[PDB]
């Protein structure tokens, strides 16, 4: 089978590999849909994952499933499913501590173009079929389908780890994508003020349309400082940082609240760490609690967000910006997201 | 001055009494206006909370303050105030171990209509102004700022002990303008399914309004089997007790999964028994969860609050089905509270 | 193979029954050393889950595992390990949801004597041995090990589920195995004042033992009017229901705090007569939490709890009050456990 | 009166300053015990106090109430008291948010030496005496007593924030006072293995004695080595920083399991910030939390944590090196916590 694929750092391009085999409880799909990520173009051009070689790329998509292994139960050959980028091995002693998401490694549950071939090919491996796919409703739009796997999943996760209170002011820094469902999310909380930081007018948009009540950009001063004038030196209850470099973490410090919680849900992929401002953190003892997790996945956790889509708590069409039909086009929307042009927020390529 | 009392188990009537005066941290407050609570009713013709004599009744208003004691600083006379039913004692060790609704004693954190003489009178007492005030926004109106002060607070808080996750499925019980408030507030905390328990016209409009994707009537068949057909004998994640009789606690627990969570806000009492069935309930060990409790008040809440419908996150204009004028109206207004009739959702009295 | 089990209700006795099969994941292991419990008791003479039909009885086991399936990797033929009595398939919705003890039903994590040959049998089957198996260390007694199994694991999620405070004061009904650990496990939680429900003197040395700085002997008054005088009229922070009847819950609501939470982890015998009394419980509005649950299995827990009795965090040793030798004994043991004589907490079995 | 006060940064000496006089709700309290703290330390010397002058140094005191304000119920003159370092202004939106550490400001719950004259005088003043004070048992040793004021609450706060499961591993960086009784609070919130990192051979006993199961030195290699050998490259489930400087974070998120918790109770008074490491900390995606806390005050966590050592649950005189007698040993004794002989832990001065 054909798959784009990383030939190494900086450099990418078509491979031909052997299809993948299922075991007896896995399942191999084809995509009908799939979408480019930040994370395919830190793997590649900022090795943010090491080297790699051949590996075939992406970790968003829905599809049909084409093989099952002779012990899948509630999957077969035909069905339509929305694929989790995260698929966890459910029996491992993380899962038993309630942490999925680092089944046997940290970041172990994320496994498509990770340390396992990614979507972008003809077919693609997905392990333990009964307890990582979840059936795509019938009249649901591929494109909007396609942002449950990573994009809802992760902001949401965001808004859920930062354990927001009904009324609870809230900043997300950062408004692609991730931020997006970060504002969304943090909606559907409870959160009382929405604050977005960021520029790009498509988002700045889509922002208001998620449930930002405010924007602010970083071109009008220091973050903090503006936030300290909407909130009259109050600061906010909680900071989800879902873009931007390793200082958003000082920024969300200094504007969140002594006893506020910091939720991180950006892959920070540059830089030796990220750091902490001592005075704005009450030299350690402000109760300003810093979490930052991978998003969920497994099949209950698509099939709650997806049951969310089909009950209208959240409109996912708002992120997709770019449609595009035929494999070929994998390699040009994936640049779409290297070059970042103003108007783009995700893109999703039809088979 | 004059005031609306329950004089007795059973009777109402206007009386005569000496008006309050404000102590160092204290207020008067005039209302502007007011809103009868079946609280009221089960206080009155139940007796659900003792016997009483010369009580002036009702705990939901909205108003202006008229006077202050000299040591409070964030308010004064001309203000226009939101003030929450629940107004705690915020020095006492209820309050530091963290339940200011009980501060000094269970319940005690709601005073008005309780222990206290309530606001269907010239003008009321509230204790600690500038811990249990929040100014009123300009531009709301008053019957939907009189819905802050104890329907929304209590089926937020219903819908905040449920521990609600993103996508769980709820079943709301009861529909009266608590159930509608859990609804709307179940909704804001991530619910996907979102299944109403009610039958009068109005109340399943709104119902919908606020986000119920079901609706259940009685007269159907057994509620707990006809959600057993809607979840294909799976039951639901969530179960907020909002109204109806103590019954409704043993249908709570057949329907919730194990694990789930039955969250209380129905102020039972009346003369039925609160059972929990031994086998659903899986003989104690089925992790289904029951908790239960008053309204969280206070200034900050009633400010969190307030600045969620400035913000839009939910529209209180709903509740209100009847407003009428003067404290002649009180009365009126309260015994159809009583009677209860198919066309009623809240009823609000402006001054 | 030979087994002591349950012909049917009020029915029991040795059997002749097929040997058990190990599927690709599982063990099939002997007992070396084994425990009655009041749950078998339950279970047969009261057919609290239902009636059952030559059924082994016994879940509670330490043993050696003679034969592994094909696909263990973590335990092999002549381990010697501890057997939660809870053991859950982790590949299932419920686990997903964080809810193993009811993995594919409502109590379904807990196999043993449940729908399954218990471990009073030449033999016994262990599903997914590598997630529900751990390592007996080399010098622990088995006598010890076995109550890891059960006893421990449950009194300890009682404490668990009471979400206790530093100095938080404790009440546990009951002072059977369960209720010993309950009271082990709220020390180990940081609680202060620990009042323990009970008059068989052997438990009463043992109840100091392990933390209790109270007794309380129903043949000094009842429950509730001791423990409201110990504390002033104050109550307690928490309540363990360990043993006794349903009366129990009642007597939990009573003398618990507003904001204070019951946590059950007593298998409930018959009827429904789980009252909650409605003044105590403020008319649903006192803030306190019901919870109850199933102990956790499945090898973390086991291993953690192991971890727990190797750093002499708890000494086991005080629960076993009678060891006997041979599976001739099982049935003895197990009826010493139904006439429930004043010199006994937990008999032992080693073959 | 007199006062040992910081006449300027790097300045300390005995001056004569005015005696505090009892607001309508506060108290006037001579000192019958205290203990000088390493924030004493780094307030005078590190000048991260911001610099000040002619301020009273201490905040860990036990003494006798002389006076109250005409509106003070439950403390009279005569009483023997534990003053918690922390005392909050319980009036405040902070607390109604449930941070009392915090109210009307960050850290500004802790009043002694902070912004008000601490208790090294011959009286000091504490604000709101009957939300502040707790009576100190009449057979409980001065020292011990004192220990309870910052140390015992700080240590335990530590373990508290954690949220230790029961057979939790535990490692705890620095056993000085602090993070001795980070020890003592994680065994009594069930850990399993409980690692200390220290060298001074009198806190290594102690360290031990409140339940440490091994004892690493940075002298044999990097601590999270030393980590992984013990758990054989698993790394711990919990992290409790409670001594050393900003390199204890990095430390601290490298051995700590992805989804496990970090603890901080140190007072970071020195550096630019703290750093995290970014590929350790999983990209930010390792679920990995971190939080850190100035420990609870008022009454109730005072009478809680005295409970506590009513009841034997933690010995604090193994906390208690140095005992000196005479208000005059005050320099003596802080100039211990500064030049730090290997044989301290704690000096207690008894007046
Ligand atoms: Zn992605
Ligand atoms: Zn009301
Ligand atoms: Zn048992
Ligand atoms: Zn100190």
């Amino acid at each position: 089978m054909k798959g784009f694929a990383m030939l190494g750092i900086n450099k990418l391009g078509w491979i031909e590999k052997e299809r993948p085999v299922a075991g007896s409880y896995d399942a191999i799909v084809r995509p009908l849909a799939v979408s480019p990520c930040t994370s395919d173009i830190h793997t590649v051009f900022e090795g943010a994952l090491g080297d790699r070689k051949n590996m075939i790329l992406g970790h968003e998509a829905v599809g049909e499933v084409v093989e099952v292994g002779s012990e899948v139960k509630d999957f077969k050959p035909g069905d339509r499913v929305i694929v989790p980028c995260t698929t966890p091995d459910w029996r491992s002693l993380e899962v038993q501590a309630g942490f999925p998401q680092h089944s046997n490694g940290m970041l172990a549950g994320w496994k498509f173009s990770n340390f396992k071939d990614g979507v972008f090919g003809e077919y693609f491996h997905v392990n333990d079929a009964d307890m990582n796919l979840a059936i795509l409703p019938k009249d649901m739009p591929l494109e909007n389908a396609v942002m449950i796997t990573d994009m809802m999943t992760t902001g949401f996760h965001g808004a859920e780890l930062a354990d927001i209170q009904m009324g609870s002011s809230v900043v997300v820094i950062g408004i692609g994508a991730v931020g997006l469902m970060g504002i969304a999310g943090a909606k559907l909380r409870g959160a009382g003020r929405i604050i977005g930081v960021g520029s790009r007018p498509i988002c700045v948009e889509a922002a208001k349309f998620y449930g930002a009540t405010d924007i602010l950009n970083y071109k009008n001063g220091h973050i903090v400082d503006q936030v300290m004038k909407l909130t009259n030196g109050k600061g906010v209850d909680r900071v989800i940082m879902a873009g931007g470099g390793s200082e958003t973490l000082s920024q969300a410090v200094s504007m969140v609240k002594p006893g506020g919680i910091i939720s991180n849900i950006n892959y920070h992929g540059s830089g030796d760490a990220l750091l902490i401002p001592r005075v704005e953190w009450g030299c350690g003892m402000a109760h300003k609690t810093i979490k930052g997790g991978l998003c969920p996945g497994g099949r209950l956790r698509a099939e709650m967000l997806r049951d969310m889509v089909v009950y209208n708590r959240v409109d996912l069409s708002k992120l997709v910006t770019h449609v595009y039909h035929g494999f070929d086009h994998i390699e040009e929307a994936l640049l779409l997201m290297k070059d970042k042009p103003k108007d783009l927020i995700k893109a999703v390529v039809i088979l």
